[PDB]
């Protein structure tokens, strides 16, 4: 029972993320939360507007035909208040001269519920950028 | 003071991994535990026995002088049972000509208090190799 | 006889992916059916929905002059309910300079005779993407 | 039950061929067994004296440490005559220098139960070659 | 006097591919014909489909200046049914920007006389692609 | 049963080249025999004294392992008399350093009965050439 | 208290340089202030016409999306005239193709209170360049 | 008058670190010292380990000829409490085949007078690392 | 006297080719004339049909300026009936931009006097194409 | 018959250099004989001294293996006093590493009958040069 | 005092230059004036016409905008006829895109006062070309 | 004194060919007159229609600015008919982007007084090209 | 007469650098003298102490064949104290294979006469660094 | 006649410089000679102390087999006491390997006849270095 929930609050932040929704991306996130990923050069980012950009001048703008698919996701329940999942992510996309391609990603999401919601704390990615290559 | 425990085990970690201290590491793991890294190709690897091959082939014959700083370690506490640190760490190094070298990874270690002990449930590593480069 | 109908439901499921029939090639696959492929990066997929992707955006759109040989059909029967198919597929198409180019895959495909149908469970493909280069 | 024993027979076979046991190979094989692999080079191999060069040029001579690891493997089960097995495999192994490398493979094995014993009918094999790089 | 028969069926070959004519190139062949050349890739292909292609894509639509040599023909005789050609030939043709072009292929045809005419039953080309090269 | 006499003598051919036995390959060629291969730089050689010194400086001085399959050999039968050969070879040897390799070549052979005994007129060669690469 | 006095007016100097307000910029330096910098090819500068030319050729004109991150400021009061700020600095910006792109610099800022007024008398940038990268 | 004083304690502690004198160093830096240099891979790091790894590696080892120029030194002078220096500096060596090299950084360094005694707070480096290249 | 009717037939050739008269061309060669030349890739050509090409596609088409110097002939005259000339040829020609180029061949060209007509019955070129670079 | 003689006294000369047999090559040369070549670096050399040099620096000095093919002589008789000959040549001969290899040239000779002895007066070479590569 | 009218002579000349002012120039310039500069290609110039080449075709045209720094000028006085100024010249300049760019050269002057005006008898200059580089 | 004469008709020459005047030219040398130069690939050229090209296809068509420098002349006087000069030469032009540019040529001329009138016999150049580069 | 009294001095201190006599250049030498050479990095150095390294580390030690050759030095007389000195230097010298090479730099050098004696105050160097290229 | 002596007098100066004669050359030569050649670096170089260089560290140590051929020598007398030469020069050597090369260079020789005997004035070499490529 309790994994499906971890999945269900997963796979609606990835639809949040891939729509450009940053109100229901804000919803979900901690106002403290963390970073690792390659777009941060190597550095931990810490709250939400580091983020913020790439809503603003990719994702809200966007609107070519993307696939995602979550593959072999690994579940951790540690109490009632506390998760993390791992998972590897496959994006199908079109590119600048409308072929079909596929990047992978490594990523890694920790979750506590605060006030009876689940939000997220902590990420991290690697592999693929989230701003796909050309 | 709770976060000062976190950085303790966490470098009590890091040590028995530079000793090539199996046994240590072995009590400071979930036998469940998983883990990406750049050796691992993209995938997630679950238990110890990925990890025994580099302590059995390098850590336990390795003597060089090797220096880890964790720099801005950042924490998060989910109740009592449940911790996760996220971290830059160097690592200097003599290479094969005995220069000095310098490496960085991006790591985040997720902890669970299991029978009033503390234990590794899943990590993440990016940028150098646990093997490092010559 | 019975190796002859395993051929005629493999050249049919060709011709349907060649068409961009999705309809024809869901009802040819299982809904559990797995596969290895290099759009894949070297995963292990399941279910239809990564390949609905290059129907709708290439093999529905596409109305170029493309052929395909298959040499050297090796087919093993295991018993009455199953059956294994290996060959060597050729694929002659027209670039985007109009020029015609070959190109070559290995391909294995596992089919289960269900409820009187043969479907789909597994298939392995190596060499040539199926998104065609130029 | 039942894709446990598909696990353990594979688990043996990949054993044998690592400790080049040709002997125990040679009963766990179909003789009209057939493969593809990157040492054949895009060619569909039958019987086992291609394999044979392998074995008695280096896995029967050879005594370096080497490690594997099956993730994710996917089995399917059709009728009490046949199985399916496809996972990823993950080799752990020492260079020329002596420095751990790591490669992977995807690997796709078809079974049929002969006499109430379990042989390979088909194999194919994609990613890193069998005989590993230096 | 009977090596002339051979050159001049093999100079009415070369010049109903030369002019795009399939239904000649039909009557000079043999259904089960096989042959080796560039284009498929090191595989041996059998019957005319494969060639069918060239002609509906390049030799039935090509208008552009192109002179044959034939060099050195030499000549095999083995009984009255059946006759070997081996020789280098020379193509000259102008390029995508009209500059004259050369290029050499080896060629051997293998012919047998069926019901009083002659008729290609193998050939085998090395060197330059048919599909000339700009 | 007649093709089976082809590739019988085919491949006490192959084995009398890969032991340097020039005298049992000089029976087995017609003194007026021609060739394409690599080593011969595109230009059609005959008689066998071109042969001779690959025999001489390599097959009679050699003694490493060398292993070689036939793939696919399809024949044809012209009369009584006369027999054409067409096959992928596959060679499997170890390099400089005892390393197993894997080379592809082309082949096609044209036989006639003199005299009651089969013997090479002609014969075809592409892909790697004879002498191995290191 | 006193340290957030340094991080103000140091944001309110970056927001400055960013609007290409030269004014501001001139009442916030010294006129005896120098600077190390990639712009500077390795000389030390001083005074306020070296930066003149990029306010009036690039931050006056400017008006594309950029923003800015301080991380980690680490501040030194030297009594109660003096101060020093070190930080890494992440700019995201738009390229030349509309494109999202991020630079880090390392920056020093030295602070001395004069006629009861905050003013930079040297600064040291590394890293990125100020004129962003297309 | 003051600025030489500056000056002095200056080449005081480039004499000590080119000695190898980590005693010494460590009575001229502030135990909080930070630093920005290329062997820190742009991060800030904070306290003396990161330096003694250095010092114990190379500069206590070391005994070939070295020459170090200090050009045009900027100081600002803040209060009686507090300085800061700015120079360029120009370092000569022999390489590993005893040929003569030059190298040049640019750096900055902060001073503040505690209980009498002039110490380093920060430093930044810029150019050539410390570890001389070969 | 001998020697200069040996340079004027050779002169009047070089400016029928340049002309693109491969009527007069034709008068000066004999039907059986061969050739080693770099169009023809290191085979002998025999007869004027490989020449022809050249004049219907280049010569008899061309407009532009072109200039050509015979460089220190050497004659061998043979009898009465039979000459030889060596001799280094430089031609000078606008590019495609229309810019001055060189080229420098090496020829040399075998005459026969038949009928009392002075007759080419073989030429050898080096160096420079007849199709000059651009 | 006559062109029998043109191609016996080639033979005997490419025997004599092959020999390093500078006396038997200086009976069968004219002293005023000219020569185009690879080693003359584009210019036409007089006399036999230009190749007395390797004679003396090689042929004399050699006892590698080497084998000569002459493919496809055309011979032109000019009265009864004078010759033309033009073939191809294929070289096999051993590397500095005992592998076989081979080499193409494109040769010309002219000859003349003097005082009823054929001698050259003329040659041009093109492709391989005479000193083999390696 | 004196050092002064020596830095404002300089910046006048440099700033006639910078105009296109070659009638400034030439009072500036003594007429038997020689010069060293990347222009020259390593010779002595001598004279002011090779100058004014850069005049006539680039300073009398341009209109860009442009800025100089003056870096370091030392100044040795000989007397009251005679002296020698060195210094680092920065120029600041739009690229063919407008983008800013940065170029250094080292510059050396020697004047000479004769009838009371000051004029440059020689100079040298290393580093960027005075033509600036896009 | 008589230096200057030779200097004087060297000067006319580089104008007469500066301006395309080929009559003028055609005056000032021996028809029977030789050169060495980059355009005539490493060849001795005699006369003057070699030169009449670039005449005809440059100097006599330009009109774009060029400037030539005379540096360091050299001459020897031998007798009263006869001189050699020696000299380095600089040319100055726009490049076909408007750009000034620098060549650097070597030159030698050999003058002989004839009939009262100086006149070039032999000149040698080295360097750049006469067809200056762009 | 005077100009080679500078001749006289300047070569007396090339002599006394190739010796590696610092004591005779340290006579020469204003003690406040500047330089500008390609192993100061684009700086203005001043004073001996920069140049003593190469003299300790180089002049001192080594005793190889080098030969100098001064061309065309231009000389400057400023007044009776006052001299200016600008020419091209060759250098000749044996490389580590012990092969000639050859060198040239552009050097000016700037004397005054203090208590009657010439001494350097100022020298410019472009070209080939001191430290010679092997 | 007089044409004989000046190829004499060139070809004993040709055999001084290649036995390493730096006593006959200085005879052979003007005292106030000068030289363009590819080891001046484009400068004219004057009298004999450059050329000493190659004699004492080549020319007088060397004992390899060297051959030179002078190609086309055309010869200019001017007057009784005046000539010029120029010629292509082919040298034939060993490589340091022990293997022939062939080099190429063009060179001019004025000669003027003082006191009776005939003298070089000036020389100017082109093509390939003196030192001798390996």
């Amino acid at each position: 029972v309790r994994k499906q929930e971890i999945i269900k609050v997963t796979e609606q932040l990835i639809e949040a993320i891939s729509n450009g929704d940053f109100e229901s991306y804000t919803k979900m996130c901690d106002p403290g939360m963390t970073a690792f990923e390659p777009e941060a050069l190597g550095n931990l980012v810490e709250g939400l507007d580091f983020h913020r950009f790439y809503f603003e001048n990719l994702w809200s703008r966007n609107s070519k035909p993307v696939h995602t698919t979550i593959l072999n996701p690994h579940i951790h329940l540690m109490g009632d208040e506390s998760a993390c999942i791992a998972y590897i992510r496959i994006t199908q996309y079109l590119d600048a001269g409308g072929i079909p391609r596929t990047a992978q990603s490594e990523e890694t999401r920790v979750w506590h519920r605060r006030d009876g919601k689940w939000q997220i704390v902590h990420f991290h990615r690697s592999g693929a950028p989230s701003v796909l290559p050309h």
